[PDB]
């Protein structure tokens, strides 16, 4: 199938949703997940390592389908998009950031039916917290990269790969630890990015990080626990229950 509508709301909805790694049919790594991500609102997945919080994030990439239930992107299965379109309308930035061999400005237009403008360019990076390291290097946004960022540190890397994500303006962003290197002030970039930026309420955001302090403020709080999801709610009211979250907020 190949879906290509105009505007595209960024509703995903998670329906009973379980799935098992082709090379490990046998378990099931997500257990009968049912869960709403909607636009203008920000669900931060906690728990455990192996709990299985990148494997939601591969699964709203279309890069694998549920074993059972269904997964849903504005109404419609994942799969009945065309995947460029989807490739677009959908954007993961994970723990290893993808570079190319050009430059800063074409790493970050890279993959655009249109070439962006060093406005829009600028922009991005403005937001993912990577213009500021870019504008004090000689060459700045013409600098270009030795493949899988050889000059690039760790937390530049994750700068660009987010402003690569941010310019296209996706209506469902994926944040996969993607920061856990960012230095303070692009940290305070990607806060404002999430909930104060006007971009907010065109998309839904799944929130997968270390940082409590961005987990505290989202809209809702989800706790993966073996595949499964144990607590929902607010901070409050998970701090309340003082179950999972709570005792891993004060540890
Ligand atoms: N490529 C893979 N093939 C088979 N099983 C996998 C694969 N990747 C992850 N898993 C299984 O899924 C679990 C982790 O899921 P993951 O989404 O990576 O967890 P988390 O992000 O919470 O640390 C692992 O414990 C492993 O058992
Ligand atoms: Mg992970």
């Amino acid at each position: 199938g190949l879906l290509t509508p105009l505007h595209l709301e960024g509703l995903v909805q998670f329906q009973d949703v379980s799935f098992a790694y082709p090379n490990r049919p046998d378990v099931l790594v997500l257990q009968g997940l049912t869960f709403t991500l909607r636009p203008g609102e920000v669900t931060a997945l906690v728990g455990p390592n192996g709990s299985g919080k990148s494997t939601v994030a591969a699964l709203l990439q279309n890069l694998y389908q549920p074993t059972g239930g269904q997964l849903l992107l504005d109404g419609k299965p994942l799969p009945q998009y065309e995947h460029r379109y989807l490739h677009r309308q959908v954007a993961a930035v994970g723990q290893e950031p993808q570079v190319f061999g050009r430059s800063l400005q074409e790493n970050i237009a890279y993959g655009l039916t249109q070439k962006p403008t060093m406005e829009e360019i600028t922009a991005a990076a403005v937001k993912s917290g990577a213009h500021s390291f870019i504008s004090g290097l000689p060459q700045g946004y013409d600098t270009e990269v030795d493949e899988a960022g050889s000059q690039l540190s760790g937390g530049q890397r994750q700068a660009v790969a987010l402003a690569r994500a941010l310019i296209r303006k996706p209506c469902v962003l994926i944040l996969d630890d993607a920061t856990s290197a960012l230095d303070a002030n692009s940290q305070l970039q990607v806060e404002q990015l999430l909930y104060e930026s006007p971009e907010r309420y065109s998309r839904s955001v799944l929130l997968i990080t270390q940082h409590l302090s961005l987990v505290e403020q989202a809209d809702h709080i989800l706790f993966l626990e073996g595949g499964a999801i144990r607590e929902g709610g607010t901070h409050q009211q998970l701090m309340e229950k003082k179950g999972c979250y709570w005792a891993m907020v004060q540890a």
